[PDB]
């Protein structure tokens, strides 16, 4: 009844990821293959990467979640994304989930919480990430004039919307400028609306 | 400031299901970058390459709940908790996806509430995108009293429905219970319900 994995096979590996054909053992007791995805990247990490929910809070203004748009060269075009990256070897899910949400974006934020290691896209590969929920308070002077500091080949614009109409303005988004969101933050955007 | 695009695609490896190309592509700066990209096999003229399913399970004097599925999956080495999903058939409409696979999977038989655009799933690595389907199902039915699921080949799905009002603990509970990955579109999900009350 029990699935597992008896072995896993390299068929190419590149400097950032790699192709492998993993043998498994169905319910039935049948031994079938599939096509699995992996980052050359992880280590000792409980997860790949970190995405950061910025929830941006001024007074007497709504509450903003803060996006990024990048050229996306697999997806060979701009999507709308929660700041994410890869975390550092040694760095916490907390710590990297800061340092990204500045690079990106130059927001400095206090963590709000911190998910479990959650699977990108569990069909594909291994790829998992921890979601972390940073406030960003707006009113101090750190964020006055928040000032991006991007790597080599981060290029990064920085979107503000309305966490209480964000999914009518995604959509406006993909409508206007045939951009496409991200479906963590399409889930997000779905979730408030559908809350009672 | 220059826009960006691609240059060229290059295969590297081309499995029956998925592949990894090399592709090049124009900074903004005007300096030429490659970059090592995932895609699936199965595309052809679908808006997506798949759907992915928000069923909402309705019932009178009964808290409404979201149906997940839990399947093993062979890229992660463990089970995972997932909204029902799939391909969509060739010719076939997002909607008409998400409602087979919410029946072959759950058994229930959902009505259409809305569907998102193609979103992508992990555009980092892949050009993989969905469109999410909100499904109603009506529980005072009785064509959902006691769903009957039918799994293609090589499909072994739990079905475990949660309450919308407090999914993300529940969640958390089933991860705490045993070893399990919650999947990233139901976390964020169950999130944003939390930070919206
Ligand atoms: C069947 N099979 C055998 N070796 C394989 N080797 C590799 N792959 C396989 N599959 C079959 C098709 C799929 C089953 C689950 N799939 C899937 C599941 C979910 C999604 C969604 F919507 F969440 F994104 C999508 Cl797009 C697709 C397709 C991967 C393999
Ligand atoms: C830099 N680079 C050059 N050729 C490449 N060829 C391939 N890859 C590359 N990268 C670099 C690292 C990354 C940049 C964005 N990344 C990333 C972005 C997002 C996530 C998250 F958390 F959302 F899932 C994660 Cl885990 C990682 C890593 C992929 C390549
Ligand atoms: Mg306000
Ligand atoms: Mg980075
Ligand atoms: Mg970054
Ligand atoms: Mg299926």
């Amino acid at each position: 009844g029990k699935q597992y994995i008896i072995s896993e096979e390299l068929i190419s590996e590149g400097k950032w990821v790699k192709l492998e054909k993993t043998t498994y053992m169905d319910p039935t007791g049948k031994t079938r293959t599939w096509e699995s995805v992996k980052r050359t990247t992880r280590k000792e990490q409980t997860a790949d990467g970190v995405a950061v929910i910025p929830v941006l809070q001024r007074t007497l203004h709504y509450e903003c979640i803060v996006l990024v748009k990048q050229f996306r060269p697999p997806m060979g075009g701009y999507c709308i994304e929660f700041p994410a990256g890869l975390i550092d070897d040694g760095e916490t899910p907390e710590a990297a989930a800061l340092r990204e949400l500045e690079e990106e974006t130059g927001y400095k934020g206090d963590i709000a919480e911190c998910s479990p290691a959650v699977c990108m896209d569990p069909g594909l590969s291994n790829c998992t990430i921890h979601i972390v929920t940073v406030t960003i308070n707006g009113d101090d002077a750190e964020n006055a004039r928040p000032k991006p500091k991007p790597g080599d080949g981060e290029f990064v614009e920085v979107i503000s919307l309305p966490k209480n109409d964000l999914l009518q303005r995604l959509d406006a988004l993909v409508a206007e400028e045939h951009l496409t969101v991200d479906a963590r933050v399409y889930s997000y955007a779905l979730a408030l609306k559908h809350a009672n």
